[PDB]
């Protein structure tokens, strides 16, 4: 584990992360997809061999020795707010189990269900809070990746508030 486990946020492409493993914001069918998923496909295409997995789950596939944890958040266009909230929390709990099993000291993670799966709603606080609930009991250094300047500021504020 990390000597003093921390949370940090960076505004940049997660495909250029400086961590020991990455979490992909995957679709259930293991397709190249869009956004983070397409960037992950271009950087680690080998990790998409048998990566299909249901909503609310995570499935790890190596690219060489580098782990890619495919986490499938719900598409809020399809689920009700109640059911989607439950599956979003579940996807993050499965990420925590995989990070622990892998024994890594750091992990790069995006905010699940905040892009094309958001159903057109701002889900920063909802997704980030489920990320904290799952990852708080792990000892890996967590680095959250985002692309928007206002989101970077809000995530950074939420991290610092708890310290
Ligand atoms: O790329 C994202 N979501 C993926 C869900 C499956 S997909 O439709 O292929 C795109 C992101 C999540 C957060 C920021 S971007
Ligand atoms: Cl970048
Ligand atoms: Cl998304
Ligand atoms: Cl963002």
């Amino acid at each position: 584990g990390a000597m003093a486990p921390s949370y940090r946020v960076k505004r940049m492409d997660i495909a250029k992360n400086d961590e020991e493993c990455v979490v992909n914001a995957a679709n259930p069918r293991g397709l190249p997809g869009d956004g983070v998923c397409k960037a992950v496909y271009k950087k680690w295409p080998e990790s998409f061999k048998n990566s299909a997995t249901p909503v609310g789950t995570a499935k790890t596939v190596m690219c060489g020795t580098y782990p890619v944890i495919h986490a499938v958040g719900p598409n809020f266009s399809n689920y009700t707010e109640s059911e989607g909230d439950r599956e979003l929390a579940a996807a993050y709990r499965e990420v925590a189990k995989e990070v622990t099993r892998l024994g890594v000291n750091s992990v790069a993670i995006p905010l699940l269900s905040t892009g094309v799966y958001s159903g057109g709603k701002d889900r920063l606080t909802q997704s980030l809070n489920h990320l904290f609930t799952a990852m708080d009991s792990t000892d890996a250094d967590v680095v959250i990746y985002c692309r928007d300047k206002e989101w970077e500021k809000k995530i950074s504020e939420a991290i610092q508030m708890r310290t």
